[PDB]
RNA sequence: GGAGAUCUGAGCCUGGGAGCUCUCUCC
């Protein structure tokens, strides 16, 4: 994997509901950058994942390498570069 | 077809989870 627009977070908070997990990500990855869009996808089981799309690349590194193994809703967030853009 | 839904619908697969397929709702 490389460097793209989109990280890769796993490790969430499934207790948390879909729409609070979009709002407060948004609220503290915007920090690095314009947010295109924040996907938390449907999976068979407690989704706990989500997808931080930027719109320069720039921000997803700087994103990827200050918010890593940080405490989200008590979790530790683990981060990665996207497998595919999105 | 499109968009959504399960710690609050489901069966498999996995067995150190970024897997597959259903069901339902709306357009």
């Amino acid at each position: 994997t490389r460097p793209n627009h989109t990280i890769y977070i796993n490790n969430l908070n499934s207790k948390i509901k879909k729409d609070e997990l979009k709002k407060s990500l948004h609220a503290i990855f915007s920090r690095f950058g314009q947010i295109l869009d924040i996907l938390v996808p449907r999976r068979r089981r407690p989704r706990g994942q989500a997808f931080v799309i930027f719109k320069e690349v720039s921000s997803a590194t700087n994103a990827l390498r200050s918010m890593q193994g940080f405490p989200f809703y008590d979790k530790p967030m683990a981060i990665q570069y996207a497998k595919t853009d999105k």
